[PDB]
């Protein structure tokens, strides 16, 4: 019934060959779900873990991926709150000691023993994966496993970020990078949560797309020469919260100048070796807050997933084969980052 | 090394004999600590579980107790954040599904599958007990295991309660029942947390004891005929928060009338079949809040335990033998509830 | 310029005969505005005042009303941020000391010196009345004064209570009396603020109205044997918040038992001599919260009016004569108002 | 009655010559008090004003000072809650519009119409000055005006920042420049509010002073090679909060890296043209918060003065002549002030 062999996209070296091939089916432990993965999300994070850019050592031979949507096929004796057949979601955060200051506060991310899918643990580019029964998303029955896989990283994240911005219904939120993978989700979660949405992005088509998902006010950065000035103009003081999901330092630092007084600019985008250098006078005189926001926790997960379940949030995906993958890892270099890729494991 | 037999205080019937006798050493599971219990707290809750007053069915044959302080002697393969020798604490809340709305928010108490020490699971009146590795308190090395056992229920609880009152340093807090088991801990946690402490209790000696642990203002309920009036007088508006830890309905309802406007009265004491009947006009006109507060969670635990570790909180205990116990269960009826009892398991 | 005699509805002794008749125009004090009142909402508070339903005495003879919208025709020597001609709003809280701890913190309505329109200060049921300038709603030019009127007590009250319930977009809120004046506006503020809306009401066209305004789940109190269990089942475990905007004791009572674990019932409705009786055991084990909420502050007001301007809230009104007041009270006290009545002061 | 000429310290052009000399007594406006100023603290802000260190221009010629304590000798026609003879306190925020969204919410100091003592309005470095009545600290009778003076900017500022750091009793707070004017008072407000206090400073008798006032852990910046790692080790993983009350860029910088995970660095200190440069990767992965805090509001003020009255805070002062001001600025800008200087206006 459960096979011993399966297909996966492994690699035997830091920045080396990307062999799609037959590998073992991993056994699960007493705390783990055996998940038959149907679709795996794909984003730039999986390109970095491959290279060895981040300095934490990598678990070679390693199956990347951290956005797996699938089905509970087996489980360790001690697993709880899980039936066979349940739909299960594998996130960046695979596991945690569950016995430290941080793990107790739902800040399992900052756990010194953070187990990470597609990095220290074998991720979601394979037909069968193990996961911690606790951290695994509980996907409700009747949800397109393809469509949801993007929610499992970018969606949780942008939702958590949005709570962290610390807003009320009726407040303005600026999404800096609002036609991007993260931006366009941010825009929908923002709208569903009661907020007024202004947006910043550039060039061909990105404005019509923004409107078509409920954005109110667009600031074309290519045409508009004084971004701050318009943002202030448009919000009659400056945006109450701000989400930074561009890949541009300039645009982050701009954020400290268009955010409102008593307001909160939030860091999600982590451009390579970037630094946010805010003027101290401005920041004190206006009691401005600058908050970083990492992945989410079990609660954030459940919530983020309910808006999707309510149909209030959707990702414009496009599905390709799991054997295809090296091309995608290749295209991510070449520049053809463009829309949300998801991988079928049957192919 | 680890024995197969040990002593424990069991019972084979709802409200029956209380045989101190040799019983098995339980095996632990993969998620559990084997704890060699050195001292167990004792309170009225353990008297109720015995009778069958609470309507949830009881796990006969059952070893009561929910305040165990001891030592990690073994552990299941999958346990994490636990070394052998570590000091471990067994609480009312033994375990939880760790996969529901509530378990994800640190409200494991309200879990439908709440596993409870000294009720559905075998508690802390025995030399060796099993516990969930996750929920178990991590007691720091160099803490009197005798002295701490009271912290594991009344202390966590009164601390959690105090946060729930939702106060600032410099605000007044009223402890209603401030020379009692819970009251006198409440008084110390209150002081350590920055609050100004007023107190209410009655009769022989209870005022000198109150002062001797840092209480500012005492209202003798036996002498003072208009409690509300004095409390208002003394706080120049009414106490900002209030803790109810008396065993008296009258005194709870009094609380809704001496609590300040915008303030918060908190329910901890659960007198048998009692009801809090607040005047609706008063409560609206003054935006008063009435909050129930159950046991604490892993975080509350760690925090509560740090003040003890800092020596800022102490319980006037008195140690007796584990064989003694039926007498104590007997004395709790007879009326000789009087000071904090703790049980040595070597006796 | 400004006339001397005017039309008002006045009552000379408690529960007296409502007299529609020529009366003095009032003189503004130095901090006060005179306001030509054009329309005013009719609130159940006003009925409770006419009936003598609350402990506080009225100021006889009394002109009730505190949902009054009008223009500035005059003002006192000391008034700051207002021109003659502006639109102004007269609410429950006429004014306050803006100088004690409560007023400092925003809780202006809990000022022990609070002056109340339509109870201790002749309110808005007349063509000319006065209001303190610092607490008076600034209403944007080109606002329909007949339509805006009910935001000034119904709308801000319920908006503030909703913030007081500690909800999150996605959560369930139960609205007890969801087709009343406050209820109907609660439903819209709740929809707009990202919550899922359940409501309880009864009588002709109530459900019909609830559905038209954005209501998800209706429970007719006329048909449903088990209110409590129906809310439980609908919410799948209890409503995260509840807003009591009935005029009923048994409603209030039940909201203590259909609230969710870690949920919050907000008291708002003030039936005569009514009391909230909550089982202590239950409130404590579930850590349920019970909170009274009292109108809104300047900020709440600002915010509540902005939702209106955006077209997201809309009190269902019928505009009749000020001389028609007795028919409104007659028909209010029989359940039969469906939303709100406002009075044209010229008729 | 009230004199015409008085003694003041005045400067005519930026960074000019400080002139101690006979000058007009000022006339109160209708909402303003005249205050006989007896003593005033000397704050580094005043130095930054004299030097022209910030973007905002001064109001030349300027009498600095905004820690001024005095009695009411007169007031305007429109003043409400004050008698002649009362004690009054003149702070940074002279007054504000008490009528925009910011002022409505408590954030009075972020009013775009804010009037500033000792920058845009002749402050407290003279025997007579004026202040808006609604924002002026009410100081209890029998308060030592020389001693209370520094609460009026140092003390409330640091107390408000501490609330802005989101601490809990038990948590660690690092105070950067803990032996300065603000630092020394921060240390006491922190002790009183239940926090464990670490501080960083340097120069003669600084450590000595830090220990006398309740400091737990000192780090001399003069001796310690590794500031960052020393804070990390002391806190066992980072300070839960940090308060930047230095006048240094490199201090600020380091507070971004010795803050705890999910911790909060509060910006307060305003070195000229200074900037806060935080590594985005780090801020995000740890979800660190960076927050500016700007003086205090009426409520903060009230609260901060109450700590004083209870004897739990005490600025270490030395009282010299108002004509001595240049020696204070001379010695402030060399690190050498140990706590605070206040000026006797009569000398
Ligand atoms: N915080 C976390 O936990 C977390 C998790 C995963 C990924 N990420 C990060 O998310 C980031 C963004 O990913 P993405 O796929 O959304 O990017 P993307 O390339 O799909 O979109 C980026 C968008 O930013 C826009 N942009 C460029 N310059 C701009 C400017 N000056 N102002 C406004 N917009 C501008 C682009 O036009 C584009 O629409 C990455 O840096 C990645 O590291 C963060
Ligand atoms: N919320 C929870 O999670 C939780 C957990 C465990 C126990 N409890 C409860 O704690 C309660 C108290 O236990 P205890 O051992 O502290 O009681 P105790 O008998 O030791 O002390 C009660 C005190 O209340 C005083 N008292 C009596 N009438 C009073 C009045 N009118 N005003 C003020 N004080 C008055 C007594 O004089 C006494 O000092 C019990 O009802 C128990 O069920 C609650
Ligand atoms: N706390 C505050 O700040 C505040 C502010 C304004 C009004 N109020 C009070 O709120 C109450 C409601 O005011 P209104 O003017 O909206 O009243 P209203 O009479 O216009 O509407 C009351 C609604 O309650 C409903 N109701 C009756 N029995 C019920 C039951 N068993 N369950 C559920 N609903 C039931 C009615 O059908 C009706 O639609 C009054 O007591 C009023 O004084 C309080
Ligand atoms: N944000 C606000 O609301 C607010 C309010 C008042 C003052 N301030 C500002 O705060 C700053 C401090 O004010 P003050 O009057 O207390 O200053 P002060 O000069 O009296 O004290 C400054 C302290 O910083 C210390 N210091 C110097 N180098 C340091 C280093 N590398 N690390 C740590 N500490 C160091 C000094 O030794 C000194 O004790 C000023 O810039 C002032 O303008 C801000
Ligand atoms: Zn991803
Ligand atoms: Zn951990
Ligand atoms: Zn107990
Ligand atoms: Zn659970
Ligand atoms: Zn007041
Ligand atoms: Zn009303
Ligand atoms: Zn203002
Ligand atoms: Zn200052």
């Amino acid at each position: 019934s459960i096979p011993e062999t399966q297909k996966g996209v492994i690699f035997y070296e830091s920045h080396g060959k990307l062999e799609y091939k037959d590998i073992p089916v991993p056994k699960p432990k007493a705390n783990e779900l055996l998940i038959n993965v149907k679709y795996s999300g794909v984003c730039h994070t999986d390109l970095h873990a491959w290279h060895g850019d981040w300095p934490l050592p990598v678990k070679l031979p390693l199956v990347g991926g951290h956005e797996g949507a699938g089905v509970v096929v087996g489980m360790g004796e001690n697993v709880k709150g899980w039936k066979i057949g349940d739909y299960a979601g594998i996130k960046w955060l695979n596991g945690s000691c569950m016995a430290c200051e941080y793990c107790e506060l739902g800040n399992e991310s900052n756990c010194p023993h953070a187990d990470l899918s597609g990095y220290t643990h074998d991720g979601s580019f394979q037909q069968y994966a193990t996961a911690d029964a606790v951290q695994a998303a509980h996907i409700p029955q009747g949800t397109d496993l393809a469509q949801v896989a993007p929610i499992l990283c970018a969606g949780i994240t942008v939702y958590k970020a949005l709570k962290s911005a610390n807003l009320m219904a009726g407040h303005w939120v600026a999404i800096s990078g609002a036609a991007g993978g993260l931006g366009s989700l941010a825009v929908q979660y923002a709208k569903a949560m009661g907020y007024r949405v202004l947006g910043i992005d550039g060039g061909e088509g990105k404005e019509e797309l923004f409107r078509s998902i409920g954005g109110e006010v667009f600031i074309d950065f290519t045409k508009e020469k004084d971004i701050v000035g318009a943002v202030l103009k448009a919000t009659d003081g400056g945006a109450h919260g701000v989400i930074n999901v561009s890949v541009s330092e300039a645009a982050i630092e701009a954020s400290t100048r268009y955010v409102r007084a008593n307001g909160t600019t939030v860091l999600v985008g982590m451009p390579a070796g970037a630094k946010c250098c805010s003027d101290v006078f401005n920041q004190v005189v206006k009691s401005i807050s600058i908050v970083g926001s990492y992945v989410g926790n079990r609660a954030d997960t459940r919530e983020a997933l309910d808006f999707f379940a309510r149909g209030l949030v959707k990702s414009p995906i496009k599905v390709v084969g799991l054997s295809t993958l090296p091309e995608i890892y290749e295209k991510m270099e070449k520049g053809q980052i463009v829309g949300r890729y998801v991988v079928d494991t049957s192919k």
